[PDB]
């Protein structure tokens, strides 16, 4: 006789209808147990507020018509079937934004009691509101909703193949070598209802991820740390020295190029910039302000009581002539010294507030590190 | 016997024609009620005047042939059917620019009285005349037309499923953390006639959106304002100093490279310009003016009638070897006649350019305030 | 009885063949009248030399088989048909470069005489040579040919639905806020021949467009003139002063920076360069020439007459008290060897000032000329 | 009589199925011998950890039904049959991230005893654990596992066409002009089981490559060594030098410049950054701390003995009116003659600067040479 | 009676197969004469070593079964037929990398004897071994191989339609308005056997091009010469002046901004870079080295090997009362450099040394430019 596999396929698929739900009593639904396994976090576009991932998607459902007695067909129980030749649920993501380029799995398994298995990988693109204020240490709670766009809960009830804990503790395949770590995958069933009698089933996966800030930190923050420190020792230089002026303008140019390119390295979002950029701009502000005051004082030494009060509140005759010129600096010196001292004690104030900004920067970095270490 | 579902599918889709419009009396049209919900705003390319969004698109219509008696089929009333096995209208947006990647919904529901439902999402790409003049604070009355590319109004009359108000305030599904914010969507129906015998139906969901200016603002205004700051202290540098000149040239090339990057950073408009760049370039103008004037007076101190008729008209408009080395000690301070001939001009011009720079940034601030009031009022 | 619409679809589409040209006498061609409207101008890549456009391509032709008596089928004259169930011509563009993502229109009308109408949008990616020589005010005569890639004129002759005047005057559908305006669309029929004995039909559409240079003008031409004027005033500075040299080298830096954005903002064709950059680099050339001559004279300052002959040929067309006074008068007198070259340093400075001003003048002149030529179209 | 080629095709493709695994006894699997060749290494995304390649994939298996007697069919022993007219295995790669654009090869050769040959190219995009620590001279062991997504080892037992030595030796087709090289293609077989009843056969291909570091070498190391020599002559300057500090800030400018150039040029996975930037930042750290030391000296030579005692311990561990106008002159000397002996400790401190900086640049050069040697050791 | 154009389709396409090679004796191959015309060159990825083109590709072969007597069909000798209803060869390119987006020509012509013509526009992408050493004036001879991925010469022997001279000379359709100029397209037939009994026929088309550098000249080469020349006159200066130092630093900033454009406009390739960037590296190196030398001489100006210094200039020459005392102070004030005169000497001649090597690099750059121009103009 003929092979049992061919005979079984002919016996089943003949008089089978793709479009009809594989049920006898229409009043019942047909449930779908699924499973989600995270492979990789491909891209995180903070500006577009989207995510790009790759998963292994498993699916199960029962078809009342794909049933047989194994005894006739040579005790065969399992069978491979083309997925294009059977009914399939239109399960799909609500957070979906753009068609992920993924292959097609033509085949599916079919047991001798209607059960079906549809394993397939899945690239996908989804929307996710990303909080980038703690930019290097930012941690996300993106979702992956699962439901049918059309069919209601009376036709399709989403379920799970496994326990939720077994899903959260599943990291056998995930690659930890990207910029992004994976902490868990927390599922949560829910029912969803546009209006009464329009109830819809739903399943959700609270995907959680964490950023690895080491490259970003060492290549962005520490440059700024060294920059703030060299600004500090520039404040340490003697007041109103052109050496200090060259110092400050060199640092100004450095800050210029630094902020320019790190703006390209720093993806900001609708919130604005993150806190690191805030510290950057304010330390730049203090640098340019101290530069301005230095050049103000060196302008003044070139030959008021109001702000004086304000700031102290804020807490041989020819040779006699050429020796009057020996004394010319002292003659200008009383005014020169008063102006220089007021300018210098302003430099100390700028130094103080720069130190405050640096300390707050360090403290914020420590706090962000700890919250990152919530792991 | 067999299941009622299979029997019914056999009865409904055998001897059915997907290509034929599902009507008995051809003189009738077939109406299509729709609905639109904005899921999110993805991208707004101010350069090419194009928009990209994601919506949920419901549409309803009737088929005279998809009708059955529920009692014959186990009192069943509704059923899913594949899209590919039934007639579908060629509804299409008028202002498409390129097809967007949207997944396919194979199935559609069908009731026992010809009714049909087809729910699906749509990544769409549409042209929109954008006004970049209030670049960070703009509001944009883009549109989403809906009609058939081919079918007349006598075959297809577009309709609205819901009320216009419920469609306006349907902010249930949206994402707010994105760059943009959606103020409302206002539907409107009209007819369209390229010529007689081409009367076509049309909807118009006037999608409205609002920007969020912060990451542009703090990232870009404050470096510009710092350029303004270092320019005013460059005005305050000593007039005689040629370190002032190098300083101000550094600022001039700074304004230049800033114009460069904001050309390579922000999407420069097609028509008009944002006034922010206008304030920036007039700041550059004041910079180069002060530079020219300080080097001018520098070479001077190294035409008093010019000076004095000019200030006159301005006033009208306001309406032994020991004695020798002592002579040398004076010679240290002896060119001050020709120095003071132009040093008052130096000081007064420095203060004047300073003042008008401050006035320019005042107008900058006022423009920012007015745009803020508008952006809030919307 | 049944609806006449379904009866008619069964009458026509049965025993119909998509592949066969819908003709009874093969010797006659199948005319295809078309019409084109430019919805918008999306992008034009001056680096890669392509053009992106969206059009509402219309199309009309005849099928001998799609013919019926309306009276039998309930006085029905018109109906829709799926486009994928009938013969269609292989109309296609010869300037085509890349398959354009565009939606499909699955349906078409058919009248009772055999007529057909296929309305559909169409995105294009076509090659167009571009003159970037007048980069700010450039104007293009891009083309859009239409023809069968395979079929001859003896099978498919192209035609127009409307008159060419109505076409060129057609600007009803357009997005006017983009950079590129539209002036007209000039068609011109033509017959084509890869080789004799195989004659091909064509129907061109000389798309013409024009650029809005306003933001280009602001971002480019005003800072150019600003650097020009800055150098102009810098030239006034005294020759020996090294701050003049610092001025001129830093401004040369600005010149190179502007040239950098020029090379960048213009990723233009390597076949031809605009003249804005030309005027700018000769400006830079005069600046560096001034700089070099300045360093030369500055070195000559402190401590020869062949030089003077040559520029003339050009012009043809108590000991210690005494020591104190000597110190004073020698710090005064070191200018003597300086004057001997400052005499000609001033001359060089002013000649270069003159020629620099001439170059800037010609720059403004050319800019106004191109403004005029722009407005002329 | 009809053709042979024509009436073999009709004999075979009639009553043949595409969903049925081509077997008589279902209990046996159907084996699939393969063979892989690397045509080119197109792109290596160091940031996203992605590999883009292009291969010449071969594929062999057997069909119990596609068999015949050549003697009937004019001694025909091979035939071109379309790929979409017979069963095909769902052999794919686990490491896919996207789908690669590769054209469909419709035809496949078939012998008169079930054997099938399906050659085809496969552009493919996969992930790989990249190692950037040796950023100039990095080498990678990327993998391409081949396995059926669904079918188990009881249905599909993957195997290999040739011997693995033949595969590793095979470099007949490769573009050596790319940024990368090809060292071998090392196969390996494995059974894969997430759990019992999921025994999945597979075959690996450890694609190994190597970078050509010349461009990166000249564009990173040479300016690094330049600035290093500049630091050398930097500390060579004795103390109390305004030249020294002006120089050192010039070096600070250059180091900030090339730090940002470093950030620009190299992309980098954030799991770990390379030693090159480490040497950069630490030598810049040395620059700034010695700058601070110079500043402290400059204020000490201008105008703290516990420092001296602790430093001596540290060093043990290391082991008349004319007269008045002439005084108006001589203060020019007394302004110099004012000196402090803190400078002794200050510039005995600079002895440690020489040591640490030469040590740092030595470590840099030594590790660089080591990376070169390891690159050549491949 | 019905139209012959319909009877013909129903007479041929019935009982026809799309998979069966249209042959009556399997032993013979299906010869496929082809032809290639270059419409345009689109982009050249020197970075990734990839080419992309657009081609008007044609095919000519025979079908044993698509035959008829025109007399029975109203003397009809030709016919259009859907391409997706007949056998087709699996012609494909070996240099192919990724699927290019080309439209589909659903129709093909057919003659009464068996000939089949299938014209189509190919939009193509291929890998090529690109040489950027003469980056402004380079010429890359890329290949476009054509062969069947599966069949052998025993089933498909590829041939050519026109003569190779007609192929080379045919540069009419190519637009000469882009960046890259075309020179010729040389065909070459070949047989291939990586292993035995697999005689995969093929055919190559050596596409050969040339870059138009006139933009790049004014963009990069001319201003680089200006940078070189300002640095020349900088090295015309004495070591004493710190103005020299500030000058070198401003030129250093100029090359600093050159770095960003170099990465952006010169297409940096990891395997190799042009001689141009090498000369620029040399000029930058000599600039910073002269900066180091003049600051060394600035040190030497500052009051604290001199006989060593004179050994080295020999190496060169081989290679080549209050008032009384304050008046004495005036003398030594104008002569306080008394020893640093000796070091200003060597600083000056060292400025001349660095000046020699710098102008040498500059003129070598110029000469190499001229040589590249001559080679370019030669071919």
């Amino acid at each position: 006789t003929q092979p049992a596999l061919l005979r079984l396929s002919d016996h089943l698929l003949a008089n089978y209808k793709k479009g009809v739900r594989p049920v006898r009593d229409w009043r019942k639904p047909t449930t779908v147990s699924i499973d989600v396994i995270m492979y990789a976090i491909l891209n995180v576009d903070e500006k577009n507020q989207v995510l790009t991932t790759y998963i292994w998607y498993r699916q199960y459902w029962t078809d009342e018509f794909l049933q047989w007695t194994p005894e006739d067909f040579d005790n065969v129980t399992k069978l491979s079937i083309p997925t294009d030749s059977i009914w399939v649920p239109d399960i799909l993501i609500n957070e979906f934004v753009d068609v992920g380029k993924s292959p097609n799995i033509p085949y599916v398994y079919v047991h001798h009691r209607g059960e079906v298995q549809n394993y397939k990988p899945l690239q996908l693109v989804t929307a996710c509101s990303l909080d980038i204020y703690n930019f290097p240490f930012d941690v996300q709670n993106c979702s992956l909703t699962f439901t049918s766009w059309l069919h209601t809960i009376q036709d399709i009830n989403i379920t799970l193949w496994r326990s939720p804990e077994e899903v959260r503790s599943d990291k056998s395949i995930f690659i930890n070598q990207g910029e992004w770590e994976l902490l868990e995958v927390f599922p949560q069933f829910k029912e969803f209802s546009i209006d009464i009698s329009n109830s819809y089933a739903e399943m959700k996966f609270y995907v959680i991820i964490r950023r690895r800030p080491l490259f970003y930190a060492v290549s962005l923050l520490l440059p700024s740390i060294f920059l703030m420190v060299v600004d500090i020792v520039g404040f340490c230089l003697p007041p109103d020295s052109g050496e200090r002026v060259s110092f400050k303008i060199t640092l100004l140019l450095g800050y210029s190029v630094f902020l320019i390119i790190v703006s390209d390295t720093l993806p900001a979002t609708a919130i604005g910039t993150p806190l690191i950029g805030v510290y950057f701009v304010v330390c730049m502000a203090l640098l340019v302000i101290s530069l301005a005051e230095t050049i103000f004082i060196v302008r003044l030494v070139h030959k008021v009581p109001d702000w004086l009060r304000h700031l102290v509140l804020d807490r041989l005759q020819e040779l006699s002539s050429i020796r009057h010129f020996l004394e010319k600096r002292d003659e200008m010196r009383e005014v020169a010294r008063d102006w220089l001292r007021v300018g210098y004690v302003l430099d100390r104030l700028l130094f103080r507030i720069y130190l405050l900004a640096v300390l707050a920067y360090s403290i914020t970095l420590v706090t962000l590190w700890s919250i990152w270490h919530s792991s």
